[PDB]
């Protein structure tokens, strides 16, 4: 191949619309592949592809797909230094990023028919394949960080600014006011008295409540798979419960209903907000860690809600004497509430019995060991074990996942923005001053395609001894 | 900064010697330097080998708790803020700041569920009934079941990790302790105390990728000499005399 691009070889494609470098790809040919890209006429030999094949794409996808290693040698050649000296500070470090735009760039011509690519492709490529040497390769990080810089960290700000313009005033409107007392815009009806201190700083945050629920209201009303979403229910019911609230701002309420729905409103505005801060990267893996157990939680309800139901309901005919036992509702929630251990062994079991106040006090000892055996250790035991599971197969994929959401969130932000923005934001290159401010299965891998070429050369000298045999001379040792 | 804090209120503790101080700030400088000084001792312990590798795996798993925080204390402004509006009558929810440092202490199991919300119940003293049984069975699912059981599967994952590398990270802090010596002594006192033999008398008082290595490089010579002969075979059969298979 050297040899054939040293003298003045065309680069053509064939029926196959595959030029020769395709056809290194896709036999995994390594060496003429380094070969390819150390020399002159790379240029040429990356534009030469053709796009509507589906089998022979882009070069850069196809060598994140097949030979990575190669890919590396890629990158590696688009980090540039200045003095070579650690030291210095006018040494610098450019980054440039011409392998991972858009593969409709290379191409001269681009007619964009029926072509469309989605945005960071390369990013996209090495996702799909689990790359993760190449997603760290300091390129590929410096190229995310200028995203985020040029756009994510811009809109996503405004996301966060425009929920916590409504989660801040409730937070201040109920640390605040004393829970129960009916207030409206003119300040506290102390029940008549009316309390007209800190009145103004009441009626505005009663105001960007009320404007942040209606927003709200209507960007959802905008939106409508719908209803089968757990946000949507949590934003319904936030907006829903924030709005009656602070309604005396127009109409009277009773406080009770008022007070009674802010308790459900600033409860559930602070546990949306984890599902905003799960974006962000150092601190979104315990998001999904956390909803993972929560679900292998809530998916074996279905089973140990019996447990409580046999020995609640024989709790509640044993001890039926004793208030936290005197319904079948309340023995229930009892015995929910001794599953972590306080069991109250002393007030409910020993000294009633030492009263003559246990209507059955062997059967009521029994129970209380096998309950002690059967929930808060073998139960308790069985769910951290099943955390325990579910968090290392969770770390066994951390770093990976933790770029793939980043990768994805910037695809998404890409889809929706106007071209003009994209191309005055975007950059090309960038200048870092440093001082201011599986393994195995690759390897038998490679041995066997090795062991088939020498299976392969073995048989060629088989026949030509064989050749050998037929046309030789035999004279004196003929029988 | 620990050893800064020991010496400025160490200095207050016993500022008596010489100037006159009130009894209250001296013992509350006191209650801080007694409590930094055997928590700083720690990092004295650390180097010793038989007991730094306790050390190194506090220090893991600290930090990891600590990168969690700024998360996990939304969930306790959620049910502190909740129960501050649910449970107001009561002494320990009868502030927003109580509130939140109850819920913080409820986090283990010491939830006080006959005290604060049956027996109030059975009064008809809660206000919000069946509002407040139902926080209570979501706190109990959410914080000392579920969050729980994450910090332990963290800490266990974070142990194993620490424990895969045992021996070399034992080794290599006595290493670097001292080739650190060996850089402030003076050179002749090296020279003195430096041995070049030892006496002994005993009685007084990854593997499977090393061998796919060798193997490879021996399958690289294989075909390397296969290659060879066939030249030679292809040399033969240029060479050889054909008379009576002429065709
Ligand atoms: C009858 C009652 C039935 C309750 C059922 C609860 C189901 C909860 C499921 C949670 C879940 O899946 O989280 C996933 C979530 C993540 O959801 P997600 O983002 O994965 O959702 C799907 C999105 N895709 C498809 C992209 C993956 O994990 C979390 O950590 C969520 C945190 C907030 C959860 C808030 C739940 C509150 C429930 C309270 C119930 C009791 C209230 C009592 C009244 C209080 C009054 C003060
Ligand atoms: C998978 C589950 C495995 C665990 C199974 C657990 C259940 C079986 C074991 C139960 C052990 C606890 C038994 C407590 C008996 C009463 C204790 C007591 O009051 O002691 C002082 C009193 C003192 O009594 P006294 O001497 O004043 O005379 C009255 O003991 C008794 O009242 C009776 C003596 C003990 C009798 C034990 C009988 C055990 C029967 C077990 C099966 C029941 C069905
Ligand atoms: C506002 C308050 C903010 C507090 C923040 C605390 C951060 C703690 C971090 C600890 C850590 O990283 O340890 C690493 C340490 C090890 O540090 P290290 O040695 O790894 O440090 C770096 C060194 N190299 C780079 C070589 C690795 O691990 C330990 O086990 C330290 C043990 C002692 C820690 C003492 C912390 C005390 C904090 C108390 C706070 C509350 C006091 C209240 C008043 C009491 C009055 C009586
Ligand atoms: C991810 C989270 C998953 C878990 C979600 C947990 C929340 C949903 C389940 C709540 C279960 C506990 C409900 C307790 C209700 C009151 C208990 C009580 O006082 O019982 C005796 C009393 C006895 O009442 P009475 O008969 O004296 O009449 C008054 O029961 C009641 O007061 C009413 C009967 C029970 C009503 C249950 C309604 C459940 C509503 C759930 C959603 C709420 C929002
Ligand atoms: O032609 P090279 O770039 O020098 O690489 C090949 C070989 O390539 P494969 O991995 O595709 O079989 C290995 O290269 P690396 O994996 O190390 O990059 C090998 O490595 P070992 O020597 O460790 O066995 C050695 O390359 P290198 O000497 O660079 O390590 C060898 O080439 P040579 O045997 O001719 O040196
Ligand atoms: C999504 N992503 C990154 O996060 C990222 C990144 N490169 C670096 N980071 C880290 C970062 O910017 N972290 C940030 N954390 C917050 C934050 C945290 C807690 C809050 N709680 N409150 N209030 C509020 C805000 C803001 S910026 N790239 C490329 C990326 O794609
Ligand atoms: C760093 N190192 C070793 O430790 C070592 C070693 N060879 C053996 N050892 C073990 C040893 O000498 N252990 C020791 N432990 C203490 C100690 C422990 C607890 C204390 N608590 N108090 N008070 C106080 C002192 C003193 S000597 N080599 C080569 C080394 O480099
Ligand atoms: C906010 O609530 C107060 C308390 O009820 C309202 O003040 C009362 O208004 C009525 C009607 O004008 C008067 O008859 C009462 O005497 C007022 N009470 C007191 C204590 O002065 C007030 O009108 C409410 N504000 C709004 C905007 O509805
Ligand atoms: C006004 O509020 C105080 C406590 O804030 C209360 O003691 C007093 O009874 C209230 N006044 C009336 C008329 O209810
Ligand atoms: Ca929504």
């Amino acid at each position: 191949v050297a040899l054939l691009l040293s003298h003045n070889a065309d680069i053509v494609l064939n029926k196959q619309q595959a030029s020769f470098l395709h056809l290194a790809l896709h036999n995994k040919r390594k060496e003429v592949v380094l070969t390819i890209i150390r020399s002159k006429r790379w240029d040429e030999c990356l534009k030469i592809f053709s796009h509507n094949s589906p089998g022979n794409k882009c070069p850069i996808t196809e060598m994140i797909e097949y030979l990575p290693e190669c890919m590396k040698v890629l990158l590696d050649f688009c980090m540039l230094h200045s003095t070579e000296d650690k030291s210095c500070r006018d040494y610098y470090i450019e980054y440039n990023f011409k392998y991972l735009q858009c593969p409709l760039e290379f191409t001269k011509k681009t007619p964009t028919q029926d072509v469309i690519y989605e945005p960071l492709t390369a990013l996209n490529a090495m996702v799909q394949n689990n790359r993760i040497e190449l997603l760290n390769h300091p390129v590929c990080k410096e190229y995310l960080l200028m995203k985020w810089l040029a756009y994510g960290f811009r809109a996503h700000m405004m996301n966060l600014g425009s929920y916590c313009l409504g989660l801040i005033p409730m937070t201040i409107l109920v640390v605040n006011i004393k829970p129960g007392m009916a207030f409206n815009s003119t300040g506290i009806i102390n029940e008549e008295i009316l309390d007209t201190t800190n009145s103004y700083l009441i009626k505005t945050c009663m105001i960007l409540v009320f404007l942040s629920s209606i927003f709200g209201y209507c960007k959802e009303a905008g939106q409508i798979n719908y209803f089968m979403d757990i946000s949507n229910v949590l934003e319904w019911i936030i907006y829903t419960t924030g709005i009656i609230f602070v309604l005396p701002l127009f109409v009277e309420i009773p406080a009770h209903l008022q007070w009674q729905c802010g308790a459900i409103a600033v409860y559930f505005y602070w546990m949306n907000f984890l599902l905003y801060l799960q974006r962000f990267e150092n601190c979104g893996i315990f998001i999904v860690m956390l909803e993972v157990i929560l679900k292998t939680l809530l998916r074996s309800t279905v089973v140990f809600i019996f447990l409580l139901l046999a020995f609640g309901l024989s709790f509640y005919i044993l001890l039926n004497l004793q208030d936290p036992f005197s319904s079948p509702l309340l023995s229930i929630i009892q015995t929910f509430s001794m599953m972590l251990g306080d069991i109250n062994y002393r007030e409910s079991f020993l000294e009633p019995y030492l009263r003559n106040e246990l209507a059955h006090p062997v059967l009521s000892f029994a129970q209380l060991v096998s309950f002690t055996i059967f929930v808060p250790i073998v139960l308790m035991n069985l769910l951290i074990g099943l955390a325990v599971g579910d968090i290392a197969e969770v770390q066994k994929h951390a770093s990976l996942k933790r770029i793939a959401m980043q990768v994805e969130l910037h695809t998404s932000l890409e889809k929706k923005l106007p071209l003009w923005f994209l191309r005055k934001v975007d950059q090309k290159s960038t200048i870092v001053y440093p001082n201011k401010p599986k393994s195995l299965e690759m390897e038998i891998l490679k041995q066997k395609y090795r062991l088939k070429d020498l299976t392969f050369l073995l048989e060629k000298q088989h026949e030509l001894i064989k050749l050998i045999i037929q046309k030789m001379e035999i004279i004196s040792e003929t029988e």
